[PDB]
């Protein structure tokens, strides 16, 4: 106080190196400002000694575009780890200014504080924002949720969704579903003006264009089956159905240039969808764009299988086959529009990368080394004549130990070993060390790994499911888009229109006299 | 018994019925036909034999032949591996532990359900 | 304290800071440079890097007598110590050693199966 | 514990002259006529605010 009464300068910046770091460990990004100082280091007395200043100006953007609101978003953490004073002093300064001045500018990455909240991941302030409600009568017009009629315990309200709905670019909703960088994606989808937006798209719009793609994708591999397995079995009878190799006016000659006609129309389309998506992580593919490839390469399998036959290389066989066995096991791409079938697609994603790949390396170690080991011993099976053993070489070796894992066939002990005694040691301690060991080891572990992705598996599943409405929107045309849009047009205040979307609920715990809502009579109008 | 059943018996049986009869189509499509040895050169001849075949292999009966008639006999190897992999050690043993979650739930309201 | 496995009393000394002006110099552990959270901060590494014979390093490390001998290299001045260890000259010296034994039992294998 | 004894074991095994170049820390003048050849490690605390007294360098940054 001494030294602002003085004649100190309140809006000098720090543009140094030190106090804009290239590493979080190097030195302390706060905003630049002796107001933002204040505030990031929680000291709710200076910051209201400043504001009432008349030189301090609220609305100075530093050297990176960033005001007062959007350092506040850069220094939050959870709740674990501060306590909450960054929404106390968001709340704090909002109020004192007044207007939509300082929620609506955009750094220079082009963000505005709302779609910074988002694009960074932070949790806590994110909920603040879109469920913000002022009761104080002069400052109502700051809120984004409106109470809209009240009796008792039932109750209504509008949810203002202004910046939130994917009408325009850069929507909240999109920057949360297709980001890769953050990890809690799947919690931010359970707030309350987004878990009732998802739930409206589904319902009118997105279920059905869903069942659309699996018809006609059922029927197609039915048609790529059948084409296949009725294929003429002769040299002499060379012309396949595929690529009309005969005009012959065949009957169902539908089905067969059907194939070809839908095998492009993926190649293409799935072509696009790798283009502009480009990652750089190995987590990512297996996490986002999995079923990109795996359908990307099943439509090339049946292209390049006609090629090749037009060709007459023979080698069409090798790729065909290739596209029905991957056909099929794509249908399992289809379970995500049931609840029981979605969680339990996840549960297998998750076993596979935690317990199996660990499994499959050690048991080829043994199988392999246990493999030579027995086909070293054998003597030559000459004296015999034929047929004195069955573990003559190495690839009959492994073949004889991969039988008696699955419990196939029969053992025979009495081989042309020159060592009948060491023969029967490495063959009992091979079955000690996968049959006892290891496969009774690896459902002891899948017990762990089911035990700790079941309190997990259905906000993996919604957010999965929240990727598969986002493209089907995009893809569908304008005179549509305006058909399926949701919310109503609703007079909030003097002269301002939000398009707001309507939430009911009952509360009984709290009792309170009701000021502050919008209509007087509480019944639904009309 | 009436809880596994709902839970996680119906659910393990739509996904491996789908595995059974999309690889049995794959190998029966794959082999030649028989004439040429004149008499039973394969199992694998046609679809309703290449289920079987795979049926026999799941529960550990019988015997396993890989020379069969087949024009390719390295894929013939990769797609038989791969149904071994998918079904003997994944589904079977995460049938198991998934009943460890059913049972660990509803034993503790399953003497209600009877009264 | 490193010898008979006394936890406690090992992470008092390892990490011990006297903020008193005139008695500053029996820490071991001292504030660098501090901006708001940001700070900074240096540990004595006198006795207990491996310099020297008898460190407190090789002595939690080579004890069979007690028993949380892995519970006492989670303390501050030994978990960095290791980890910078093993990112400059010990994670290729490892890898060396894998090279050197995977090609001799390939030249062990090779010459007694084609023998 | 089973990785940190074979960190040791090769520590053992090289000469001298690689022990000198692969040494940590470096020597830092602690109080008058003092010098100890401490290991630096950052940290960031939120829930405890005080004033700071007690630093050794004035000026916060990296030297150089
Ligand atoms: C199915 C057969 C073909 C598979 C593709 C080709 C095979 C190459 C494999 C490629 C994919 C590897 C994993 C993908 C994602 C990486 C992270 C991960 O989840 O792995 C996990 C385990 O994973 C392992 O431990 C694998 C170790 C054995 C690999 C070789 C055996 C593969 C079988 C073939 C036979 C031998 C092959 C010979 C080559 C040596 C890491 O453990 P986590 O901590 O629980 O995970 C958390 C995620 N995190 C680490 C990112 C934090
Ligand atoms: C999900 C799984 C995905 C990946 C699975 C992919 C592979 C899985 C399946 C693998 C099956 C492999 C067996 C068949 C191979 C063909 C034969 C061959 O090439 O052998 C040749 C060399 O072999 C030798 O001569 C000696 C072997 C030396 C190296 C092996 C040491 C094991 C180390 C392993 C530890 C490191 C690995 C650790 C783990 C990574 C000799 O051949 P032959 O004996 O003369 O055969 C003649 C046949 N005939 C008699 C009828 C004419
Ligand atoms: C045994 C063989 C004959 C069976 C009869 C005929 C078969 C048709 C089946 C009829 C009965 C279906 C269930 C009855 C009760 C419904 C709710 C339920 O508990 O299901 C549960 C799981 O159930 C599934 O997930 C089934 C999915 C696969 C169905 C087809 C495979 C059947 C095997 C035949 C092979 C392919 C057949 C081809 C047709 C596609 C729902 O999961 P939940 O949340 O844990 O349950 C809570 C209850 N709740 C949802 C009400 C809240
Ligand atoms: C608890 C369980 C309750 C329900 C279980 C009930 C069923 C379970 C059991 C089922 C056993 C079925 C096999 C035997 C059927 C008889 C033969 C037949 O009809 O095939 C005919 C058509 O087949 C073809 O020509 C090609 C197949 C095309 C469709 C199959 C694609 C797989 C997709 C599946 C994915 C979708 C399903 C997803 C999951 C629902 C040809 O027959 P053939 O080959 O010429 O035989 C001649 C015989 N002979 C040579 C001796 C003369
Ligand atoms: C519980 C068990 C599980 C572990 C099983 C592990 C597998 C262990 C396998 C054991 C048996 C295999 C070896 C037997 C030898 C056969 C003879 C032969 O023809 O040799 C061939 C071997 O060619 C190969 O390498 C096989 C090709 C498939 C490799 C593994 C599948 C990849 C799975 C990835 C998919 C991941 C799915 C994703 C799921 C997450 C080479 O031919 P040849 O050298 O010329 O031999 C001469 C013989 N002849 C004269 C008649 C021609
Ligand atoms: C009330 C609301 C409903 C109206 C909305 C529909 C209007 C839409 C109008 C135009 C939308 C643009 C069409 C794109 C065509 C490309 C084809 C293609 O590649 O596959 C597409 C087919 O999936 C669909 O898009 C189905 C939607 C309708 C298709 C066209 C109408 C034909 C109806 C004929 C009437 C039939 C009989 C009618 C019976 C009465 C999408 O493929 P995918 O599966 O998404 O990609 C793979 C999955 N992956 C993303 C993970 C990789
Ligand atoms: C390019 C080769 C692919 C073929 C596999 C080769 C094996 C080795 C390669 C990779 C190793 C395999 C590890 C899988 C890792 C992802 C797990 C997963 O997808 O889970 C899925 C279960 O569906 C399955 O994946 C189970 C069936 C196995 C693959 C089908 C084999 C086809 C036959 C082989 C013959 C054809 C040969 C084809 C040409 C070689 C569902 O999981 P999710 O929850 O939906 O996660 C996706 C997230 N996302 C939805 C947002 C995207
Ligand atoms: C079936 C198995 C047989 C064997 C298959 C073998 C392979 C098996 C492979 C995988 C097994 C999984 C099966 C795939 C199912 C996918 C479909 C789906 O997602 O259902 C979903 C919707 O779908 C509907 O039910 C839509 C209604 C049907 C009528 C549509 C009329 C045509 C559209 C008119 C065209 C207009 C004009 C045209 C011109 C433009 C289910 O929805 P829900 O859960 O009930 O909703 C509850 C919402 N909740 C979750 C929030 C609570
Ligand atoms: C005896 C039943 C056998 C299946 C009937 C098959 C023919 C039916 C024809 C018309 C009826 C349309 C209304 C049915 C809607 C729900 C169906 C259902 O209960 O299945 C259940 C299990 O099933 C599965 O999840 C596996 C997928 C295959 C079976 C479901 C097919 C229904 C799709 C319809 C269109 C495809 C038509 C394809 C044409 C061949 C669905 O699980 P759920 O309970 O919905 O889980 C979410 C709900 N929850 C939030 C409350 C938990
Ligand atoms: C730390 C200091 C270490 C210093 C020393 C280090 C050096 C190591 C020293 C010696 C090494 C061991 C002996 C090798 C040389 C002789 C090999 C031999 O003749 O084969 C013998 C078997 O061989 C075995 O008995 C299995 C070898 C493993 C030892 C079993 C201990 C496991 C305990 C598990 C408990 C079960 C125990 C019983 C398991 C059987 C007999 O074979 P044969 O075929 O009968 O003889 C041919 C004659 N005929 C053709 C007419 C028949
Ligand atoms: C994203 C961008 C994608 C763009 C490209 C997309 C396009 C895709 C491109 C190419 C597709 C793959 C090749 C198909 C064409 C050749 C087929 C062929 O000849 O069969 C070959 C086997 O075939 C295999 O090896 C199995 C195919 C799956 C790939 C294995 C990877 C799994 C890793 C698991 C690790 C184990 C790996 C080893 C497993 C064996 C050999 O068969 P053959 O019988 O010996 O030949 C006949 C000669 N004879 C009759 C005299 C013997
Ligand atoms: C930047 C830092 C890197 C420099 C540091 C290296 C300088 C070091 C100089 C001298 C160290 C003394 C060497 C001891 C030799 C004895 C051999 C022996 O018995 O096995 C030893 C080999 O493992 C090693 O020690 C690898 C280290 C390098 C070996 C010598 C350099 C040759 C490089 C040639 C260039 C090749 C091509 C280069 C390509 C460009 C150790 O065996 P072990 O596995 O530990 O014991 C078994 C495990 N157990 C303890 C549980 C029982």
């Amino acid at each position: 106080a001494v030294l602002i009464a003085a004649g100190a300068d309140v809006n000098a910046h720090a543009k140094g190196v030190f106090f804009n770091p290239k590493y979080q460990h190097e030195g302390f990004y706060f905003g630049e400002t002796p107001l933002a100082l204040a505030a990031c280091t929680n000291q709710p007395e200076i910051v209201q000694l400043l504001m009432e200043n008349e030189q301090t100006d609220i609305t100075s953007q530093d050297s990176r575009g960033n005001n007062i609101l959007h350092a506040l978003v850069t220094v939050a953490e959870d709740f674990k780890t501060q306590n909450d004073f960054v929404k106390r002093m968001y709340d704090m300064i909002l109020l004192r200014s007044g207007n939509w001045e300082l929620e609506t500018m955009r750094n220079n990455d082009g963000l505005t504080p709302l779609q910074l909240a988002a694009k960074m991941g932070k949790a806590e302030i994110l909920k603040y924002i879109l469920s913000r409600e002022i009761k104080e009568k002069p400052l109502r017009s700051l809120s984004r949720k409106f109470t809209d009629w009240a009796y008792g315990p039932v109750s209504s309200s509008l949810y203002d969704l202004t910046n939130v709905d994917t009408t325009t670019d850069n929507s909240v909703l999109e920057i949360i579903v297709y980001n890769t960088n953050i990890d809690n994606r799947h919690e931010m989808l359970t707030l309350e003006p987004l878990h009732t937006l998802l739930h409206t798209k589904w319902k009118k719009f997105a279920k059905y264009m869903f069942f659309l793609s699996f018809c006609f994708y059922f029927f197609y591999n039915i048609t790529l089956t059948l084409v296949s397995y009725y294929r003429p079995r002769e040299d002499e009878d060379l012309p396949h159905p595929l690529a009309l190799t005969h005009k012959m006016s065949w009957l169902q000659l539908l089905g067969r240039m059907f194939v070809l006609i839908w095998a492009t129309c993926i190649s293409v389309k799935e072509g696009i969808a790798i283009f502009l998506l480009r990652p750089s992580d190995l987590q990512s593919i297996l996490s986002d764009a999995w079923f990109h490839f795996v359908f990307f390469v099943q439509a090339v399998l049946v292209i390049l299988s006609v090629f090749l036959y037009l060709f007459a290389y023979k080698e069409y066989l090798a790729c065909l086959v290739l596209a029905m066995a991957l056909g099929w096991a794509n249908m399992l791409y289809y379970t995500r529009g049931f609840q029981s079938m979605g969680m339990y697609s996840v549960m297998i994603q998750k076993v596979i990368l935690h317990d199996v790949l660990k499994f499959l390396f050690v048991y080829i170690l043994f199988l392999l080394g246990f493999g030579v080991a027995l086909a070293s011993l054998i003597e030559k099976c000459s004296k015999d004549k034929k047929d004195c053993s069955s573990y003559g070489s190495f690839s009959d070796a492994v073949l004889e130990l991969f039988k008696l894992t699955i419990g196939l066939g029969d053992l025979n002990i009495q081989q042309n070993s020159t060592y009948p005694i060491l023969f029967l040691f490495l063959l009992i301690t091979y079955v000690i060390l996968t049959f006892v060991l290891l496969l009774n080891m690896l459902i002891a572990l899948m017990g762990e790994t089911v035990e700790n992705v079941s309190k997990e598996s259905e906000r993996i599943w919604r957010l999965q499911r929240a990727r598969t409405i986002l493209e089907f929107e995009k893809m569908l045309p304008e005179w549509l888009r305006s058909r399926f849009r949701m919310g109503e047009l609703c007079k909030v205040a003097d002269e301002d229109f939000r398009l707001c979307l309507r939430i009911n609920e009952v509360k009984w715990t709290e009792w309170k006299t009701h000021v502050s809502f919008l209509n007087e009579d509480p019944g639904p109008i009309r």
